[PDB]
């Protein structure tokens, strides 16, 4: 007959003063030590529901997804979005926006041997370009937005960028900055005040700039593409749109709109780089302050594809310490922790409280990926929580890093794809160094919000042989 109870709010300050200054997210878990896995926060002037622990979030996203599956806003970047593109978009808009963003990836490879080959070479890219660099000392983040970046960019766009091309560099930094300022400490205080906080200076007026900066970018080329239209053969998923535009071109309400064009872009182009190179760039910080894992990486590929053959998919099923390592990275590196917001799109009952339509829900993937139970120390980097006693790959229904449910991340398949094949390629070429001890490798974020993000780190790839 009411939300889940929780600790009890003030008038416009909402739950602030019960919070904990090192973020959300650990505010969340002393709220979850308390009132146990479904609580009501208030954030400013909300309610906010939290779900932890994937029972919860699965019977929500999975068994109720008649009612859980709405987006909920992510204040400092809303401005921007109007719910225009598939992620922040809702209800009609999002059917038909997710429909063909999913489709139209696959007409051109995505999860068929195109997408694979287009990874292949873009990974042969990168050795190419690590081998440059004789091992020098760099921090690897450009190259491992630039790979994913790549990716995403010729299904969207129709190429790739050079790694040299400074107009590219320009958009990764823009991803890269924006990604940080949204999860910084003042993007969560904006998640709570924004109506107030708006008003004046601050982070919120560099992500939109930023936006904008990327949006206008993402329109000059659109704008190529419009000039070289041909609708007999479309090259990417931009004549494709393009092609969806005139056909319903006599439907004023139709959602193939210019905003959605330049913004749905801008969402996938967004989602498919940063996410993939933020994880990667974890993964070999991981590696470096645990190079007996890497080693063990290496023998599995020696033994199972070689030093000279390129890793191809079909290589997965025959490397599970790989593979562990891999989920173990994702797990560890905790990407986005409370998810991405999402909103119910009718009065739902939820374990016997009463959710009303439009209250937001903030599943945190993060307690079901540090869930003891799951995972025996779940605050350790241990690739063994993927491995039965026999050395073969455990999965397990708590590995939720995509969600679940019909907002389930759409990339997953790509991503999947890209850190086996990225990761295994450069360690079959490459070993890893870097001025710092392992022992005083620190872990420890940059930022905690919205993403979990590493801190930089310098490190080189030295050639095997
Ligand atoms: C390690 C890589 C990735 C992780 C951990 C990740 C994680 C997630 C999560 C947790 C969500 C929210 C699902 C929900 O709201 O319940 C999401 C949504 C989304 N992701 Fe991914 N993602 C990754 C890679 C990608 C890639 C490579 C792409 C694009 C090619 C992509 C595109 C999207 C889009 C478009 C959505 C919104 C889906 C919708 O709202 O319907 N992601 N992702
Ligand atoms: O009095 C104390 C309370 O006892 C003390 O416990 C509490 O501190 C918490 C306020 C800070 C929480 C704000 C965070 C919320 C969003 C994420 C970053 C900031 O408020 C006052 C701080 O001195
Ligand atoms: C709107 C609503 O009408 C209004 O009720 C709401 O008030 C915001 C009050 C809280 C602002 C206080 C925060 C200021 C910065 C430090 C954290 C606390 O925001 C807007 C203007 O007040
Ligand atoms: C799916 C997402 C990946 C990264 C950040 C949070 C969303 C974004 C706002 C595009």
């Amino acid at each position: 007959g009411k939300l889940p109870p929780g600790p009890r709010p003030l008038p416009l300050l909402g739950n602030l003063l019960q919070m904990d200054r090192r973020g959300l997210l650990k505010s969340f878990l002393r709220f979850r030590e308390k009132y146990g896995d479904v609580f009501t926060v208030h954030l400013g002037p909300r309610p906010v529901v939290m779900l932890c622990g994937v029972e919860a979030i699965r019977e929500a996203l999975v068994d109720k997804a008649e009612a859980f599956s709405g987006r909920g806003k992510i204040a400092m970047v809303d401005p921007f979005f109007r719910g225009y593109g598939v992620i922040f978009a809702n209800g009609n808009r999002w059917k038909v926006l997710r429909r063909f963003s999913v489709t139209t990836m696959r007409d051109f490879g995505m999860g068929k041997r195109s997408v694979e080959e287009r990874i292949q070479e873009e990974a042969q890219c990168l050795i190419e370009e690590l081998r440059k660099s004789k091992g020098a000392l760099m921090d690897p983040t450009f190259l491992f937005q630039s790979i994913t970046a790549n990716i995403i960019c010729s299904i969207v766009f129709g190429k790739r960028f050079h790694y040299q091309d400074q107009e590219f560099l320009k958009m990764l930094n823009l991803f890269y900055q924006t990604f940080s300022l949204i999860s910084s400490v003042f993007g969560q205080l904006f998640e709570l005040f924004s109506g107030f906080l708006k008003h004046f200076p601050g982070a919120h007026r560099q992500v939109y700039k930023n936006l904008q900066e990327i949006n206008a970018w993402i329109g000059h080329s659109v704008e190529k593409h419009r000039e070289t239209l041909d609708p007999s053969a479309p090259r990417d998923l931009i004549d494709t749109y393009l092609l969806h535009m005139e056909k319903e071109k006599s439907n004023a309400h139709s959602e193939f709109s210019h905003q959605n064009l330049n913004l749905n872009t801008l969402s996938l182009f967004f989602a498919g780089t940063e996410t993939t190179s933020t994880t990667l760039r974890y993964g070999f910080l991981l590696m470096l302050k645990y190079p007996h894992v890497a080693e063990r990486v290496y023998r599995e590929i020696e033994q199972v594809i070689g030093p000279h053959r390129p890793p191809e998919l079909h290589d997965r099923a025959k490397m599970p310490y790989t593979e562990a390592v891999i989920y173990e990275i994702q797990r560890f590196s905790d990407l986005l922790p409370m998810g991405v917001p999402h909103i119910v799109t009718q009065h739902t009952s939820f374990r016997g409280y009463i959710i009303p339509k439009d209250t937001e829900v903030f599943l945190i993937l993060s307690t079901a990926l540090h869930d003891p139970h799951y995972f025996e120390k779940p605050d350790a980097f241990n690739p063994d929580h993927f491995l039965d006693a026999n050395g073969a790959l455990k999965k397990t229904e708590a590995f939720i890093p995509f969600s679940l449910g019909k907002r389930i991340c759409l990339g997953e398949g790509i991503a999947r794809a890209e850190l086996f094949l990225f990761f295994t390629t450069i360690l079959q070429n490459f070993s890893m160094a870097s001025p710092v001890a392992p022992e005083d490798i620190d872990l420890t974020p940059q930022e905690c919000g919205v993403g979990k993000i590493p801190p930089t780190y310098q490190i080189r790839f030295l050639p095997r042989h």
